[PDB]
């Protein structure tokens, strides 16, 4: 787990209502990491402005670029040495599972020099869908880590759990 | 065929030139339903205003929200009782068939409890396209139903066929 | 070679550094081909307007349409003769290797009545993704030939070699 | 505490960045009261947009009106039973203390008939300031409940403590 | 009463549903003064156009400025001989009461030489407020006269009681 | 005086005709500090732009943010050893005086850890109000500074007299 | 020094960190001249606003006209008695040297009946270059004067010495 | 004279209160050449708009360019057989004369294969300036015609005389 | 050669569409010079955007600012050791010959302590024209170096002999 201490972390914000919790985890993970920085969607912004986002991290990256110049995915896909999505939409795990990139969400997936760990969040009527289900399965086989959502009274597991499958799988 | 008579049923316009006459589906099939609203696409959008689609129907769900706020997904693919797609466009196909959702229809298709009804339409050098036929397949396989088009002096079927293929696939 | 000199060629520009450079491209396969027009996606765009563009060949297809009509994917695909893809991104070849078409350049490759030529581009890291090399696959075994890009002091093979690669296609 | 059950509440939020998290009261609080509805300063909705906001609430008052139409603060102010500012910034408690109002959460605390509730958040270093003790007090004097925030590992007393206040507050 | 014939007048009219008639006590008191101008708040102006107001009166002073440049408190205030608000909002009096002056309504008060006259109209809750009360009576300790309103089938005193009021004060 | 040359001047500027020559001030102070910064009100940069008092000092922090994100009162608040305001409208002394903040300047005020001097600057009818001399009396009470103006051929203090007045304040 | 008090007296400003401080020179030529109005360039005015000199001066005509008209250069060039540029910028200089006038500025000068005299203020470097004091010459010898800038601790001569030089001019 | 009825001509408009008559050189001259187009400075268009004076004559190249696209000097250089400019003001002169080229109208006279003729027209006072004769004398030097003004009841030689001049420059 | 690797270049980018391939000279210049920056003028932007030259160089100075502050010649002057524009226009050159300065790469070349290399590059007819070439001398004349274009299959001077003409001018 100190392992962690000395890597950079880029966590991939989507289109989700448990987006707008994402400083939970980010505050959480603050003392675990050398560095921690954010890439969004355009849904996850509108959920929660970048700048909000800004307040919990070192560095928001934004679809939209900074002064009208769009972020590098080559530059933030190799600056970090674990990228994690979560929230993840059945778009993004869609989209990177099918070597799709709409977005600089899932085209860091794919400038990214390793594996990404997946944090899929959906409702229930979209999470037992045969497509999700192929997409998540695709992503393993490719080589990906999807981190199963719980029910509860679905959802993300606690920052501390969530902690611990990065670590997990950062082998 | 009674039996519509008491479901909501929502459909989803794609962008294509039959788009411009889809009140003829729209006022057939007022008599048949409970209640029946819109979701469209923005290329459907351009090609006929979601307000003048308003004038055929009970309520129209535009991809770029209502004041700014984006349609509810899992709101509006709970509401219906039936999702039915018309026109479909090649890309739409594409989307649903691998779990991509860029535009709230094709998120519609994940978060409504049942399958959905395709009523492709595109032109026929892109209809004899490997890959649209490859898709067509995967979408039934996943459980959804493809009606397909007919050749004319290709085409949508009448507003009488269609409300029969809708009738056929509740079952 | 010389059967060249009657065809129309449509050049498809993706999001990619190298497209600033696509007028020698543009400029050397003005000597052999009838007419040739471009269809840019909106990074490309950004990166080189489609008015620079438009002094290096006879026409640009943009995704914004002319004065906010979209332009025809089946007049442009019907026009064309020959529709390569330089240079071609993860996402393009993600999007038609599964039948996706969310901007003009995807949709126009279903509606060109033959295979398209692909001429990819991108960083060594996406490069070597496992998704991408099942899209490049996927895409031949569909029937579209997909010239593999050259590693240099990767990139894309000189005017002359894709000039090459585009005569050999056409057959 | 089932007294609440049939009363309206009517939450005014201010600029905080424990305004983000906000949902966690809202959420708590729905199933103890009849309704709830909020009132937002300009800050608080820079900081998260009114309508994520809205999936928390039954409605959201923001201080740019719905239309263009500035809304109502005897409107609001006599249809809630209970008005409670959560969280309160050293400037709403200026202003209230003071007779000001410069926006609808502190025009609202005037036209509500029955005092209000405030819950303040600020910096260390803005709470220990000699004018914010002052205007508490004057509020108090002036009849207003003033939650007092507590030190933590300051900040606002968990949704179960706050309902309690509310609860107490309501005699 | 003949004496205010050769004085100029200066109205600010505050955010009220009462400004909307405020023809009725510029038209009456266009024949007992010399010249007559009004100053406006944000919310007075969204109720009642200022070019509105100026078919009323010499000349309307907008919060917005004229051309892009903000009207002179120490102009308007000095140019007025008597500087009367009605109808004066809750606001205004706490802003005034306080040193506020956060629009140029407020300004003036400070800027003109003289003691101001104010007409408050407000709600019956906001008008029974503490603060309200407290606020009133330092403007008058102040100084500064305060008309008070009246009970109808509370609003404020007809044009002619008005226009007594303002004679009054003026010595 | 030689203690000043390693401590952090922040100086807030607010609406004065007199901001337009604040260089004077600033380019003066410019080799006793060890660094400067600025914040300014809405009016003071209608007046005088924030990028051209940027050629005067080391940074401008604008009421409107930076690229639409508001800066930190806590930030600068903390960042400053020194917070003092040249020139000070009756607006920002009635709004400190009251623990009223609707602005980035006088927010400041409550999160300097520090006590704030003041350098008033207005029209002499305005310096004359009651209210203006209780809010300077109840801010000294409080503990902030209140350098008086001076009478010319009244103004501010040059520079070298206001140097001093910050030298004897710091302590 | 007397003649000059019923003299109409127009001062060009250009872009320069010096135009920040024209009152200085305003508000000391206002007593000797009849009437004195300004004329900028769009530089100056982002230095600043036109709005902030029109509080030091009669007038101020901007190139960008007043509702969107363009200001006649024949008409200002013509009222004006004594036409003077200060402070004038290398560029100013070099296209009055040689009859161009891609503002009003330099436009008036074409248009003034009498010479028009020049306060040139530039960086050292500037000052130093050939074409300078080439264009400098070239304007003397057209019959226009040129007010050279003062090394200090270069610059404009003061308020006092410069009115001399107009004094001197108008001979 | 006959000579011309083949023969492309280019008109360049400045900004001159004459311009607004342009129609009456544009229409006289329609007989006598095969093909007559403008190009237009941005204060002629602002005098006269471009989709005006194109009621007049073939097409006007505006500064503005078409759809964002700058018309290119080259081509319209090159396409016109003869180009002259009338109006000509003391700008284009002094811009002409000296090789500067900021807007189309100076740079399309570097791209024109010849010689340009020049109708200059403006205030009395700038034609007697000494640059502006210098400029004049400097253009003839250089090869270029410069049909001088004529006095009147100074302006533009009508039509007719101006059409004589053209021929006659024409060798 | 190797002097150069530790001086600071900044290359001026003018309009002309040579300029879509300065990152051939961008490219090759890295390896020789310390830092490369460049400031373009408004066409060469419209040509190919700020933010695509960005990718090729260290800082790109833009004539529109950054955040609506415009970049400083002098500082940029300063900055640079050697200044090298290419490609150069008719008007840059006509510009700076002259002594004007209507934008950031002209009034560079004034505040540039040292002389400028010029690399011009046009359509032949204007490079044949005499102010061209007059003003081309009088640059020499003055003390800055204008490399000539050559004829090709005219042009500019490949990378590696542009490198050449800068080197030999750095004495
Ligand atoms: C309140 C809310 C909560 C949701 N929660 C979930 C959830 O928990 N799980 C789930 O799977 N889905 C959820 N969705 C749906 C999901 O947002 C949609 O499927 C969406 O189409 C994809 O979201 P994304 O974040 O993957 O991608 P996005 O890239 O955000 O795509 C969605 C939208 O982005 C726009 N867009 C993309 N790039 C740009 C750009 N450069 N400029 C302008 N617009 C751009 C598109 O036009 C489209 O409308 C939610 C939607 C809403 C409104
Ligand atoms: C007149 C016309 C007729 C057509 N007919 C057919 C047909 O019959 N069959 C067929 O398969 N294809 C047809 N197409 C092509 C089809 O529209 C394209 O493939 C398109 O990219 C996908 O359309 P869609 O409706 O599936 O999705 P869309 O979601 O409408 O995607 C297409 C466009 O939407 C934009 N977009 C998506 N979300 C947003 C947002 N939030 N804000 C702004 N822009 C957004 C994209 O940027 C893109 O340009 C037609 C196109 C035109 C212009
Ligand atoms: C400088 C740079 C260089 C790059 N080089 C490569 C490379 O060599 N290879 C590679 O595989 N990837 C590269 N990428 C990444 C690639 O651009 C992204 O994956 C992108 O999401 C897809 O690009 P595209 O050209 O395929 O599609 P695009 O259609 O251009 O999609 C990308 C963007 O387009 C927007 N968009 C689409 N339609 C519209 C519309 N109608 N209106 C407004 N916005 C619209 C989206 O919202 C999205 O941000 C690069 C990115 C940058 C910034
Ligand atoms: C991230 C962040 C966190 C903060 N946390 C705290 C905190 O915990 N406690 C605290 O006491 N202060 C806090 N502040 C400071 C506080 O926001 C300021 O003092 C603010 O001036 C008052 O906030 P408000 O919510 O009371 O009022 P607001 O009414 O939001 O006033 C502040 C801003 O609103 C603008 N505004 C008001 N009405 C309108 C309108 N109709 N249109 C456009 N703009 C309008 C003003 O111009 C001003 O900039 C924070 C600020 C930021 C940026
Ligand atoms: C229909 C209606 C009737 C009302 N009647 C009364 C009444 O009878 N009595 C009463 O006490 N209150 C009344 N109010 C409430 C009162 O308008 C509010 O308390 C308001 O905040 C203060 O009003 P004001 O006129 O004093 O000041 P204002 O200065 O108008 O302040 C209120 C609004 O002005 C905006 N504002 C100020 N300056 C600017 C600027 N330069 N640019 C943009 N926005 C600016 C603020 O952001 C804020 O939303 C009413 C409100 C409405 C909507
Ligand atoms: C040329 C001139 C000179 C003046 N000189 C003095 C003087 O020497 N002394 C004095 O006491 N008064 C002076 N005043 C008056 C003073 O500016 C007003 O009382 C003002 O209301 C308060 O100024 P401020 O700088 O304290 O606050 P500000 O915060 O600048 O408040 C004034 C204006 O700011 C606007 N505002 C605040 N935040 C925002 C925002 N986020 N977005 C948009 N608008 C916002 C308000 O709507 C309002 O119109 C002067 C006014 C002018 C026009
Ligand atoms: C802070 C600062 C200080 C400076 N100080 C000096 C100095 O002391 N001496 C000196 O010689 N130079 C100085 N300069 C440089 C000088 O401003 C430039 O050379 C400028 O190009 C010419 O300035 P001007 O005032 O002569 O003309 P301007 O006419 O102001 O020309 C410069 C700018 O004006 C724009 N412009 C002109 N007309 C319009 C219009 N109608 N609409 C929109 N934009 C228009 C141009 O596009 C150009 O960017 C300074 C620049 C800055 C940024
Ligand atoms: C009603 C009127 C009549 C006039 N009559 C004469 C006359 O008879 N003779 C004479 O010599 N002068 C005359 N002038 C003055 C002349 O217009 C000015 O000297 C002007 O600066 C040069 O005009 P132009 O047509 O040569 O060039 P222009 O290129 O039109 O230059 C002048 C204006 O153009 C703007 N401009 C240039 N390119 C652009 C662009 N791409 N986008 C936005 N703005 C741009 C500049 O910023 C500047 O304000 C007149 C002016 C007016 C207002
Ligand atoms: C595709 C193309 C290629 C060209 N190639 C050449 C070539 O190889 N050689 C050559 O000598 N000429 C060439 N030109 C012509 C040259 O661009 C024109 O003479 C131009 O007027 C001067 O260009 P510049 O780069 O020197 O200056 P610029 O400063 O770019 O001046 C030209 C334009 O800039 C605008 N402008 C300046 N400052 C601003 C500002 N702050 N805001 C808004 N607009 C501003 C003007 O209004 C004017 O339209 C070309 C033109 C085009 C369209």
């Amino acid at each position: 787990i100190s392992i962690l201490k000395d890597k950079k972390l880029l966590i991939g914000i989507c289109g989700s209502i448990s987006s707008v919790g994402i400083s939970s985890y980010l505050l959480y993970f603050k003392s675990f990491f050398k560095e921690i920085r954010v890439v969004m969607t355009k849904t996850a912004e509108d959920l929660i402005p970048a700048h909000t986002v800004s307040y919990f991290c070192d560095h928001v990256y934004s679809e939209h670029g900074e002064n009208g110049k769009r972020h590098s995915h080559v530059e933030i896909g190799r600056w970090a040495d674990i990228y994690c999505i979560i929230p993840a939409t059945a778009n993004i795990l869609g989209q990177t599972a099918n070597g799709v990139a709409m977005n600089l969400v899932a085209t860091t997936v794919l400038a990214h020099p390793h594996n990404t760990i997946f944090f899929p969040n959906m409702n229930d009527l979209m999470w037992n869908k045969t497509v999700v289900s192929r997409n998540i399965e695709q992503l393993r086989k490719d080589g990906h880590i999807v981190i199963e959502p719980v029910e509860i009274m679905r959802g993300l597991i606690t920052p501390d759990k969530a902690l611990l499958a990065i670590e997990k799988g950062f082998k």
